[PDB]
């Protein structure tokens, strides 16, 4: 008769790390790291995103005439836009706190056009102006959603327009200032030099000056235009007044939808899935808590870290090898983890310890639920843009960014590393405790064998062997039998 | 006789988390976290904060006439302002870099009110001006810190002014310039056109033009009053110049006592009590590293972090079932973590073992103190206000602040449980080594019976428990009839 | 005869901290973290530094005639600047967005400067100017990389210039506007009242009108000039025209070579040493993860940490004391860490066990590595300068910064405590395993002592002990042997 105690093996090649050893082969493992996309864009919980092409958000807001797409836009999840647009501003000119605009628009998913200041309503000017440089099929043109005023005749009266925000929501106004090259210039378009652009609401007040001056030629035009944009408040009223070079707006938009969204920044197209994490070069469909793929994601995505490897050791060390866990482990105890083999008269098997086995089974579940089911990852549609003034503010972002991956980095590393020693020694732990169990159990009525295995001095059926796997071992029973054995 | 090895157990209930079981009950634990608040505003270090009420910075500095009271203010430890203070600036208008003189207020706890230019200095305008906006009893008047030029006939003098700092500290000084609506309204109080305000130090120049535009009316007024600061230094000379539109100082800021104080955005009124750390909801009275009341705190304030329970096990697992340490814990020893109970004929009682438990306490208390005490923070303000032109700013404070947070309730949790995995698992293993080191000692004289008891073969008397149980048995005074009683 | 196991004991006094002790004496142990420098600045990777002395970076930039030995400066590594420099610009006044340049100086190793407007060009101008506050030899003097325009009779007429950027990479250009004290020397130096300057790029634009205006006397003088940069782009052209009160640029800076430089600030000179990382204090020579010198450094240079000491153990407890190891440790064992000692008839003797020295070792040493093989060290916290109205900013440079070193100083001793703890229990473990190794091989042939010295119940010879050291013990062979002495 003889009884062993020994553990599970099989044919895995999965791989661990850690403190102490690297590339321990394990029975069992879970990776917690996604690193694969699909290389596409698409919907975003069933939005389709703003495809802007080669045009800008300036292009697109003052209605370049190569954008016309873009004049009835519906809802959107996220933007899409190039690196270096080409369709932009028409006119050579600036466009002030562009940053600013383009950070509103990242909690925007909605707008829609009001008409504020008609075209028809200028009966002193001339609305008609355009240039060669926004050209369609050769004759010039001029932005869609702005009126250039020009004079009527050789006079040139004072413009004022004003505009009650009656509509429901926040309204977003843009206007423009017109910066010629030469006075001859000035006097044909306006009839009058020293003229002022003014425009001005319940909190914001401005005057701008023209500045004539010969700059280098962009676009073939050393003219400029310079384009100034307000956030208008409910029942607020804005007022234009200007005696000349005032590039006036003829739609306003009204925020009509509002919450998370984001400007990503790729050279692609939309193409027929959904999804539920987007990245620039693909979608993630995964429910592990880390990936690699990139850092700029929008939505609901498990942190990114700079690691190629995280994987979390749930099974037993693989060392394979009758003896008993001394030797190594059994590739015949397909059951569970730890378990015994009787080798009695009448048959010759393995089994397994269930309470055990459930025991270290709910531990390891409850170990890896607690690393994954510990992470607060919201929406978080990072990124923003910085001008060439801004230096500072753009390193700032950068270094605080830096230190939050590198801290959770290393956080993520250092605990797989040791959550992977605790369950190897864990296991080894369980193992050498049900030994000790058995052989509190059997006492002297057996005898170490040094490989892991009794023998029995009684002999002992099958039902005395499942007494002795259950605990009820009755050792007074047997205790007769042994003794006159042992000392023969 | 017997002589067992066990534990102690009680009625407690407190629970606490490890990271391989969750809600394991404990003899003994320590909250390491704070939720309690009194719910009142208090004086911080004995110095009562200042109430502003119903003003805002801007017009106590300025001199509301609604705000009188704050014309001469003591000493203080923070500033309490409401979210959306109603007494601000009677005469609509802008301040200049209002956030930054919000900002340089969190490190001042002292103003001196000093005269730096008198009213009856300027013999050739008129310094009576008033409008309806800031009444006081129906009448027309004006801020009470500031003096409005005006023409005195039909006339208006080159204003001249200087002060050269011969007080002590740096000075804050503000002035302003004044907007109308029309060109009337200038003519019939400055009696010129094209007119300019010059304000000069040495390390400030500033000139600044007049705006006249219709504009929407607030507070009845079309016209706009537009407010300027700058920090005066030591020794140094600040010069006025202006031919119209100038609202000049009369009042200079000296900053007296320096340090570290804040703004607390509440509505609340301060009530009589002391404090140490002070939150917008209450005050905190703790010893303990963290808390979850708020996270804009002001004075010595515990660490902050978004968990709900952070628990330390500083005892045993609590599991009551004459057996031993196998079969569960004993609820009659109470002088001690572990122990020992003994059965002679002359007498039967439970004991506890002293430098085991002592090492055990101080271990726990080691481990408790270094938890506490490496977590070392100061005393600091965090609140910060941004303006609506500010907002890629307000999110980096935003998103830095958040991620802080995050990581450090990362590190709190982590700890804790690994923590208390650890010490659970230390109580079993010092508990095993009891046994160990008892059998070992005891050797072959005695017999185990599986349940952590051992039953003697020989006679022990308590003189010979008392031996066994501090380490000097005598093995060999005992081995012959132990020998002969075991061989029988 | 005898067999025994324990382990190594030394005379070293070095003290660890664990996270349930503190003073732990250890026989070797590893210290990470460096506190010494050489107190000298020198060469960085063979480059030596550009030595301002008691320039300012716009008084080199400028030409200022005190300011004259580096009028050619050759390729540098970083910025040895002053806290308070002495030569700075010698005309009063102020530099817009001077942080910005130098900041932008912080990426840049090499200027190469070139003429890009001749003194000679300005044939209908004087170029002449001087004044007595930027003097040399007690006669007026002026720049020496900028030209002051002034009448050359009494007329003043439109100054023009361009330069086209055909060098070959970016271009710094540094222009200025003179604000005089009043309207006598305007018309003395410049003939007309109402004067501009116009400074034009393809992407900036800019006209500045002078202001005059009697200020404080600095540096004996009243008026003060105001300087701007830009950063011309490749293929792009600059157009300056003015009217009057311009100081026209001589030279442009060329960006010969990029890369990562930066300011420190120091007040010492330049030695003769060769460096790889260089702080305010001193220089650094060495491997270890960590150091506390300053928070400021330049080059590849360890992690800082707020720590007075950081010290793994990579040995065993030192207890000084055949017994064994239930006792303490052995002082004969110079050959490894665990191992055996026989007392048989032939001889008695220490011995070292390889495997388990060789695992523990390679254990230690991989535990070691990963620690320090884990930190990215990539570049450190790098020095930002702000100005008077950029608090806010300043602040939040400031509380970023705290909180990340803060973060890295717990993470780092909280890792060294429980790295030490686990250290310790491991070398426990060790030699428990390997004590029940032979206990189990050796079976009941020998009888325990209790003190980790077996002794055998028959003739254990050379043999016999190499025998079981090596593990290989025939245990049938000495059996009958074993029950003849036994049972007798
Ligand atoms: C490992 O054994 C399993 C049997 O459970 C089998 O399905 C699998 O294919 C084997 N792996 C390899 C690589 O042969
Ligand atoms: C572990 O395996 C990797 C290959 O994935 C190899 O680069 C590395 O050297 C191995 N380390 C050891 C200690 O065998
Ligand atoms: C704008 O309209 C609202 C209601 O539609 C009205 O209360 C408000 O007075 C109007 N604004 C002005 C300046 O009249
Ligand atoms: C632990 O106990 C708390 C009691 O507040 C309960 O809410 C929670 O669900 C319990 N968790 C488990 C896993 O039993
Ligand atoms: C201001 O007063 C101080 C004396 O406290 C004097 O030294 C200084 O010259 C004065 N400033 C001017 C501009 O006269
Ligand atoms: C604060 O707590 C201490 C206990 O340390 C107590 O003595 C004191 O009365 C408490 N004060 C208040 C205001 O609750
Ligand atoms: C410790 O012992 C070593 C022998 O290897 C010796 O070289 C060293 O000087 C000793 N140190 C002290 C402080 O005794
Ligand atoms: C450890 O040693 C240091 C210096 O020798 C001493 O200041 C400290 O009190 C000691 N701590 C303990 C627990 O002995
Ligand atoms: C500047 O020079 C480049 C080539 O040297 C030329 O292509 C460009 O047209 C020039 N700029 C102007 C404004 O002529
Ligand atoms: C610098 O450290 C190196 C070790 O790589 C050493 O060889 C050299 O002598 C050291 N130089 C000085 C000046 O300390
Ligand atoms: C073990 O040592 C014995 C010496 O008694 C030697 O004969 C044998 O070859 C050794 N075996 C191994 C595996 O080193």
């Amino acid at each position: 008769d003889q009884i062993c105690i020994g553990y599970h093996a099989n044919n895995s090649t999965e791989k661990i790390d850690t403190i102490l050893e690297r590339n321990v082969t394990v029975t069992h493992a879970k990776d917690i790291l996604e690193k694969t996309h699909n290389g596409k864009l698409c919907k975003l919980n069933g939005i389709p995103p703003l495809e802007l092409g080669d045009c800008s958000i300036a292009g697109w807001l003052l209605g370049n005439p190569e954008c016309d797409r873009l004049l009835r836009v519906p809802e959107w999840s996220y933007i899409m836009e190039k690196e270096n647009p080409r369709y932009s501003l028409c006119y050579p000119g600036s466009f002030n706190d562009y940053e600013e605009l383009k950070h509103l628009l990242s909690s925007v998913k909605h707008f829609e056009k009001v008409k504020i200041l008609p075209k028809d309503r200028w009966t002193q000017h001339t609305t008609t102006g355009g240039s060669m440089a926004c050209a369609v099929s050769g004759k010039p043109s001029f932005f869609r959603n702005m009126v250039w005023l020009t004079t009527k005749g050789p006079n040139y009266p004072v413009a004022q327009g004003s505009y009650n925000n009656t509509s429901g929501e926040q309204m977003l106004i843009i206007w423009g200032v017109h910066h010629p090259n030469d006075e001859a210039e000035q006097r044909a378009l306006y009839q009058k030099v020293g003229t002022y652009v003014s425009a001005s609401t319940s909190t914001l007040y401005k005057r701008s000056i023209p500045e004539i001056a010969a700059r280098p030629k962009v676009n073939g035009l050393g003219s400029r235009m310079e384009f100034s944009w307000t956030l208008l408040d409910m029942w607020d009223t804005i007022n234009f007044e200007s005696t000349g070079n005032l590039v006036a707006p003829e739609y306003g938009f009204k925020i009509s939808k509002r919450g998370s969204s984001g400007i990503m920044k790729t050279e692609g197209t939309l193409e027929n899935c959904e999804t539920k994490c987007q990245t620039p070069l693909g979608a993630i469909n995964t429910t592990l808590p880390f990936h690699n793929v990139h850092p700029l994601t929008i939505g609901e995505c498990p942190k990114y870290v700079k690691s190629e490897k995280l994987v979390l050791a749930t099974g037993l060390r693989n060392v394979p090898q009758i003896a008993g866990f001394i030797e190594g482990g059994w590739q015949g105890m397909v059951d569970g983890w730890y378990g015994y083999h009787h080798s009695n008269d009448q048959g010759s098997g393995y089994a397994a310890d269930k309470e055990s086995t459930q025991k270290a089974f709910d531990g390891i579940t409850n170990k890896v639920n607690s690393v994954i089911e510990k992470m607060n990852t919201q929406f978080e549609a990072v990124g923003k843009e910085f001008s060439n003034l801004e230096k500072r503010l753009e390193n700032l972002n950068k270094k605080m960014e830096d230190g939050f991956l590198d801290v959770w980095t290393y956080n993520a590393e250092l605990l797989v590393l040791m959550e992977n020693e605790r369950t190897l020694d864990f296991h080894d732990s369980n193992v050498k405790n049900l030994y000790d169990k058995v052989r509190m159990q059997l006492r002297d009525n057996v005898k170490e064998l040094g490989n892991g295995c009794f023998e029995f001095y009684h002999k002992c059926d099958n039902e005395c062997m499942d007494s002795v796997k259950n605990g009820t071992y009755d050792y007074p029973k047997y205790e007769e039998e042994s003794k006159l054995n042992r000392n023969e």
